[PDB]
């Protein structure tokens, strides 16, 4: 029930460097989840991904999911319609069982294992979901000091464009992306073999998953 864009890694793309994914064509489907991978799926990316038996994921690519995931956490833990936003934009990235139906490869190169790893790829993207995500995220206050969350997960962008730009930028080493994703929001509605990435999206001040009202204007009171 699965198709992906990318499956597994094939090579670093230099020494020192991480290992990079392999795209592979609409026609590949993943076998089952191995047990293993299951259960790491849900300690990282919450319970609704239990009946899942199909993932366009490795186990490696899950782990790596997990070291990037843990090392933004404490900056948005504080406000949980952040935080579940935030992990569900990555963990869908990674996982999804339609993943190759809202993210394209458009440049790869060859790794030191000779075979080809992704370059740069587009994600095409729900207007409507990413800025509804920046409005869960701008507002948080950094317990340290009193700076915005946002100068460091978004280097203090002022739209959502520019919030999804800041973490689809290539930024290797600075614990960002290892290679360049861009946002696409101008998927033509006549293809339909492509579709823009959705999902449900909590606001700041939702009742399940409400922030402080220092961290969120509409969980204030009016
Ligand atoms: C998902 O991701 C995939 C992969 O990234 C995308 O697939 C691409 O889709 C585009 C269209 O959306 C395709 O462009 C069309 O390509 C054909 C074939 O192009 C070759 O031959 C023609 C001559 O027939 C050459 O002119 C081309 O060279 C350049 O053409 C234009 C002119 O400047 C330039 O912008 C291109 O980037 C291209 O540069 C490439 O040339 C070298 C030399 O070979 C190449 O090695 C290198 O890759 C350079 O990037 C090219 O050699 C072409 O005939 C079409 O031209 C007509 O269409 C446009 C409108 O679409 C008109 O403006 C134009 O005047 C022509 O009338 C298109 O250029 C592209 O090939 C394709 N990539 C593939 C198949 O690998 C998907 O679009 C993505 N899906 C999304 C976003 O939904
Ligand atoms: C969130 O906030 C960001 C930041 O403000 C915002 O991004 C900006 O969006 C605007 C509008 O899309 C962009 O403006 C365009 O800029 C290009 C060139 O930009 C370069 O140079 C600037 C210099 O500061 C750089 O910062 C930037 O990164 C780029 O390197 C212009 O060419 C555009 O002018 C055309 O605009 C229309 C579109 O074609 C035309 O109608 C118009 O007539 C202009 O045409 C001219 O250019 C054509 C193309 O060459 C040419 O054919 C024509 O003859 C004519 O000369 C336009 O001004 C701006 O670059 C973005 N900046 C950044 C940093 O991203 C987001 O839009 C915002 N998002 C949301 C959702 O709110
Ligand atoms: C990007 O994300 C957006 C937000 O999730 C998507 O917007 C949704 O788009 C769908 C399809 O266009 C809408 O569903 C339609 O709603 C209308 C209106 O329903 C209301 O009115 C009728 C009577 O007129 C009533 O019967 C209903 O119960 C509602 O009260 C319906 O007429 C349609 O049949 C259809 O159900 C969503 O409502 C809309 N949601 C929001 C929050 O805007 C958008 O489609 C996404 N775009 C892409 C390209 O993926
Ligand atoms: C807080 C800052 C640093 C911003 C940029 C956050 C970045 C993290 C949370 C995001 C940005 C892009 C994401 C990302 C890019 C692509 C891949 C390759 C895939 O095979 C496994 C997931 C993985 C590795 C994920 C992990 C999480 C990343 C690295
Ligand atoms: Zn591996
Ligand atoms: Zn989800
Ligand atoms: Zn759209
Ligand atoms: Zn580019
Ligand atoms: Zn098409």
């Amino acid at each position: 029930t699965a198709t992906c864009a990318m499956y597994g890694n094939c090579g670093k793309k230099s020494v020192f460097g991480n290992e990079l994914p392999c795209p592979v064509p609409r026609s590949f489907e993943p076998p089952v989840l191995s047990d293993e991978t299951s259960k790491l799926l849900v300690e990282v990316c919450g319970e609704e991904w239990k009946e899942v038996r199909y993932a366009c994921c490795t186990k490696d690519q899950v782990v790596a999911l997990r070291d990037n995931l843990q090392k933004a956490q404490p900056l948005i833990s504080s406000c949980p319609a952040c935080l579940k936003n935030f992990n569900n934009l990555f963990c869908h990235f990674t996982c999804a069982a339609d993943q190759g139906r809202f993210v394209n490869i458009t440049k790869v190169e060859k790794s030191k294992e000779d075979k080809d790893i992704v370059a740069e790829l587009d994600v095409f993207m729900n207007s409507s979901w990413a800025s509804e995500f920046y409005d869960s995220c701008k507002n948080i206050k950094f317990s340290a000091t009193n700076g915005y969350a946002m100068d460091l997960i978004g280097g203090g962008a002022k739209n959502y464009s520019q919030f999804l730009k800041f973490l689809g930028d290539a930024k290797p080493m600075l614990g960002g992306s290892p290679f360049q994703i861009n946002y696409k929001y101008d998927l033509a509605n006549e293809e339909k073999e492509w579709q823009e990435f959705n999902d449900e999206v909590y606001a700041c001040d939702d009742a399940q998953y409400k922030c402080a009202c220092s961290d969120c204007q509409e969980s204030c009171p009016h």
